């Protein structure tokens, strides 16, 4: 996150951190989530594309920080990860960007509902926020493009939701971006998500209620003047994620 505040899980109970274990012993963050349910995170499939190999993966909730403990927090396995069939990535557009990661502890259960670990609502079928709203996003993504290194503390902005008319103007993306898409962005350009924010959320509140409307998928650059952050429309996934989280 460019810009912003630093923020604690107590606030944004939903975030997932997945990490990735190594060949020798050591774990690395890979991107972001949102807990939908007890046993399911949602993310990003170009997140875990080029090793989509279950094992390797570590889930967290209840965390706050990038390399140290919380308090609460819990450690899960990955029982199975759902990459999306038909994701494929473009000169800039990443189409069909969502995946689905099913948790278990190694007593074998998934999340408890606590304090700092809760579940993000879905939306309705093809029911977004207007376009000008506002709303969050969180992530331990780098904080200025030149950085090489993430932030040890969670942090969240907030961004305004952008028209698939605005983002398709020449200026922007064209036809990169699809209705498949949302773009969101600072009117002032001066916060965004950045790399390291992928799979992570992109919350609005809808009709008086906290809803998961995006997943960070892609961007130009950080920050950057005419270029908004790209989010996967989670409105026109849900017959995927249905079936998908069945059985
Ligand atoms: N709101 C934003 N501005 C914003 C939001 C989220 C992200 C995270 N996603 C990515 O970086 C994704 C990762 O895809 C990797 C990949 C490629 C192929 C297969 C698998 C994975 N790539 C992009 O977006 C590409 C276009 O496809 N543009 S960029 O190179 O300009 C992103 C960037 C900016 C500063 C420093 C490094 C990289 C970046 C920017």
């Amino acid at each position: 996150i460019i810009g912003g505040e630093f923020t604690t899980i107590e606030n944004q109970p939903w975030f997932a951190a997945i990490y990735r274990r190594h060949r020798g012993g050591s774990v690395t963050y890979v991107c972001g989530g949102s807990l939908i349910s007890p046993c399911w995170v949602i993310s990003a499939t170009h997140c875990f594309i080029d090793y989509p190999k279950k094992e390797d993966y570590i889930v967290y909730l209840g965390r706050s920080r990038l390399n140290s403990n919380t308090q609460g927090e819990m450690k899960f396995e990955v029982e199975n990860l759902i990459l999306h069939k038909d994701y494929s990535a473009d000169t800039l557009a990443h189409h069909n960007d969502i995946a689905l990661l099913k948790i278990r502890s190694k007593e074998g259960r998934c999340a408890q509902p606590s304090r700092t670990i809760q579940t993000i609502s879905l939306p309705s079928m093809y029911n977004d926020p207007q376009f000008g709203t506002s709303c969050e996003i969180t992530g331990f993504g780098k904080e200025n493009s030149t950085d090489y290194l993430y932030p040890e503390q969670l942090k969240m902005t907030v961004v305004k939701l952008i028209s698939h008319r605005e983002c398709q103007q020449p200026h922007y993306y064209g036809s990169e971006v699809t209705t498949k898409m949302l773009c969101a962005a600072d009117p002032q350009w001066k916060t965004d998500s950045c790399q390291g924010d992928s799979g992570g959320p992109l919350v609005c509140s809808l009709q008086g209620r906290m809803t998961l409307t995006g997943i960070v998928s892609w961007g130009r650059g950080c920050a950057l003047k005419d270029k908004p952050g790209v989010y996967t429309r989670v409105s026109h996934f849900l017959p995927w994620i249905r079936s998908h989280t069945k059985e």
